[PDB]
Parts: C-alpha cells; structure tokens; sequence
C-alpha cells in the first residue's frame, strides 16, 4: 500500500500549452503542470480541479486522463502515484499564485532545460495525444537513476 495519490494537469490548446514556474517547494525554479496530493473526501479528478483552482485561478468544463507516472525517490517510502489530465476548455485568465507564475509556450518552444528531467521522456507523448504509464527513479531532483515509459489504450 506504499504509493500516494498526486495530480498533474496540462492545459494544451491547439497551439500552446499553459505551464507554471514554481517559486517554492518541491521542483522550485522548473516549469511545472498544475498539481499536487489528493487530500481525504474528495476524488482524483476533483483534487486536480483543485490544485489548478488554487495555482492559477482556473476552472474547467472538463478533465481528461492522458497518463500515469509513478515516482520512486531514494530513502522516500512512498511511491508518487501521479494521475496526469490534460484540458483544452479552461474557464477564465490564468494569474499568479504564491506557488505558481503561468506562461503559455508555444508547442515548438517547451523549456525542456528548465523542466523536471523525466519530461523530455513522457511530455512529448502528452504533446502528441498518446496515453501513457511512466515510472521514473530518482535520486534528489536532478538525476533518473532508472525508468519505464510505454503507450497504454486505458489510462
Ligand atoms: C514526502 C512527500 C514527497 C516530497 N516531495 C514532493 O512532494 C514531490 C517531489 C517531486 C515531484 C515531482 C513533480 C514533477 C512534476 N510536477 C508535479 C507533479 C505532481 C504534482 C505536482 C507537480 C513534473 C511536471 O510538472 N512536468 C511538467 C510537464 C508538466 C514532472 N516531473 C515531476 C517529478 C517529480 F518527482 C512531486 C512531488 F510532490
């Protein structure tokens, strides 16, 4: 039973995809998605409305489920069970937040080198549309010391 329920959602529109700096906390000085732990009382899809809510002021019509990627951290016991949405129907502008600066990047301009490592692997699959499972171990925040990456028809 050593795994943790998180959240991540992409917000990708036909030309652009809505990507936050993180100013504190875990991946501090990456672009990330939106996201975080899924609290007691409320569903998967309902704590990524959430995060995306409390991080960028947005609200959706609708979630859909593009993947799933499970991190190990070394001396961590619980695996990161990440359930990853994508949405193109965003509801409002998306604004700062404490945790989070949003800027849309064009889909040829992804800051790969500002980003969590394991997204040069998964990120493309999401950009093209493709379900995915990933698993991906690090040691600290830099390095993958190993991983799994395949296309799956149910997420
Ligand atoms: C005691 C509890 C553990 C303390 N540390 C953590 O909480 C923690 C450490 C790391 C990560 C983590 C986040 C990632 C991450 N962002 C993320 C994921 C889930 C929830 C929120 C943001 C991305 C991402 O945003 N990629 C861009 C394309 C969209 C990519 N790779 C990631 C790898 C990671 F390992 C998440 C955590 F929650």
């Amino acid at each position: 039973g050593a795994s943790r329920l998180y959240t991540l959602v992409l917000v990708l529109q036909p030309q652009r995809v809505l990507l936050g700096m993180k100013k504190r906390g875990f991946g501090a000085g990456r672009w990330n998605g939106f996201g975080g732990k899924v609290q007691e009382g409320e569903t998967i899809e309902d704590g990524a409305r959430r995060e995306l809510q409390e991080e960028s002021g947005l609200t959706v019509d609708a979630l859909h489920k593009v993947g799933q990627i499970v991190f190990e951290f070394v001396g961590e016991p619980e695996l990161m069970d990440v359930h990853v949405f994508c949405t193109d129907s965003i509801q409002g502008t998306p604004v700062e937040s404490d945790e989070m600066r949003p800027c849309w990047f064009q889909l040829d301009q992804i800051p790969f080198k500002d980003m969590w490592p394991d997204d040069s692997y998964w990120f493309p699959l999401l950009l093209q549309k493709k379900k995915f499972h990933g698993y991906f171990k690090f040691q600290g925040q830099d390095t993958i010391l190993d991983y799994t990456l395949r296309e799956v028809d149910t997420v």
